[PDB]
């Protein structure tokens, strides 16, 4: 049921890597003021990989606290162990998250049936809406449309974040599902098109730095206004490219630092955006009216 | 300095997924008796991803205990968090491991500089011989030959497991290193070839089921006997293929079960080998004289 612009929020950090709680609070308030419809806490963009289990709980807890029921909060709770995904998803439920986002198991390369059993076990263990997340380039595995369609029959499986950026494939998935569960874009470059074709929203990186603009792109695309969607998306299209010059969230964190919103903290093995990309990124932000 | 057939040993499990301690002991003894030169504990093939922190420690401790210093034991200690990799590697040192094997951070896709800093931080934190491990199809990142060569300059980085299966590239890496650190094959299919070209051994999946034969393949290949290497590898070549019909270690665990050495336990999201593959597998094992 969650629709619109759903920001995959960064986890602001101090220079030493510690979570920057004060900056986080201000970012959440800013998203709400600017029109962001929902926040994914501790997803890929929020450096789930380098936060401790305690830090994961704390970030989810703080975002929910600051949000104060104004928008729904989705907790990133994916793991490449089914046992661990259960524990994380249960924790999110207990914290009062509205849903959980669960990337396919990465690195261990389960079969399609293994993916099915993984999500089914989690759905049966935890009464919380669950959103699947497919991003083959990062995980080593591709949850097929066919497996996605099977999983949409499982109670508590309510959607999928499709980060393939393959529009014909995404449309085919939307059409096959016929409303049985939601489809979210996980590719900012093509999100506007997927929403025009029936996606429920965009779980967005670009929304981190252009929340008002992305909230508008999603509103018009969901409303099926093809021309407004093209026009509004065009204004920020360069941002969708430049935020991936190095692996996300490296560029988006630097963008936010240049906007004066967060400090430079980022956890190894990730690194601050390479010096050479900083001027080009400043130029793209200036071009789009962000700074 | 470790050379020869280095088994990436499975972690035997009971039907309910609990670690099968007795069967693990028997395997370790069998490897030593059969001529296996070293064991990698809790690597990819050992389901590192689905074992708890405690179980990782117990499995390493048990393999070291049973091996009783007859062969070196290498502990899988990779993580996609540099902090977590340091903790796991320190624990391995403390348990008495001879070396650690560290897959590149997966999923989060660090930059080449990030990979460099990741491994540099670990080498400086833990005085233990470290073996890099590149398997881009699983991790979403490719540690370049250039970055490997830089890392070979760091004193306790003593080698790399190259699972690309790209022999020209592996040869180039061998040639560029000029002995600065070891190269190990991580691709059974081409391992004989890479060892004839200068690799110090094969961190092997096939060795789980044909330890004697792989020990002999490694020995003659390292001795640069091309004719014997081909001859001996041919006897087990179909195994290198069939053990990957579904994601490793799915097929290898089933093979060992058919051999009567372990039970069927394997942890979600991994699944027992699909029924359609079981007869072809039994036949390949019968063909190779394994059963
Ligand atoms: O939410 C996530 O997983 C994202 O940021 O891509
Ligand atoms: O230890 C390992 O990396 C393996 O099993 O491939």
């Amino acid at each position: 049921t969650i629709q619109g612009s759903i920001v995959a929020i960064v986890t602001p950090m101090l220079k030493d890597g510690g979570v920057d709680w004060k900056s986080l609070e201000k970012l959440v308030e800013w998203h709400i003021e600017q029109g962001t419809n929902s926040i994914v806490a501790v997803g890929t963009t929020g450096e789930a990989s380098t936060l401790s289990m305690e830090e994961h709980t704390q970030v989810i807890k703080e975002i929910i606290r600051v949000a104060n029921k104004r928008i729904p909060i989705i907790a990133g709770t994916g793991a490449n162990s089914t046992r661990e995904a259960i524990e994380l998803t249960k924790a999110a439920k207990d914290l009062g998250a509205d849903a959980a986002l669960l990337v396919t198991p990465y690195y261990n390369k389960p079969t399609q049936e293994g993916l099915y059993q993984h999500y089914k076990a989690i759905a049966e263990a935890v009464e919380l809406p669950l959103i699947l997340y497919n991003v083959p380039g990062r995980t080593g595995v591709d949850l097929s449309n066919d497996t996605a369609v099977r999983l949409a029959e499982i109670p508590n499986i309510v959607g999928i974040k499709d980060a393939t950026g393959d529009v014909p494939r995404g449309k085919a998935l939307i059409d096959a599902l016929n409303g049985k569960m939601a489809v979210y874009s996980g590719d900012d470059e093509t999100a506007w098109e997927l929403m025009l074709l029936g996606a429920d929203g965009n779980i967005s990186v670009t929304a981190n730095i252009a929340p008002k603009a992305m909230s508008e792109v999603c509103a018009v695309a969901i409303a099926k206004d093809e021309q407004q969607a093209k026009t509004l998306n065009n204004k920020i299209a360069n941002l969708h490219n430049i935020l991936f010059c190095e692996s996300n969230p490296i560029p988006v964190k630097w963008a936010l630092h240049e906007m004066g919103l967060i400090d430079t903290g980022i956890r190894l093995p990730l690194t601050p955006l390479a010096e050479q990309y900083r001027e080009p990124l400043r130029n793209a932000l200036k071009d789009a009216g962000i700074i």
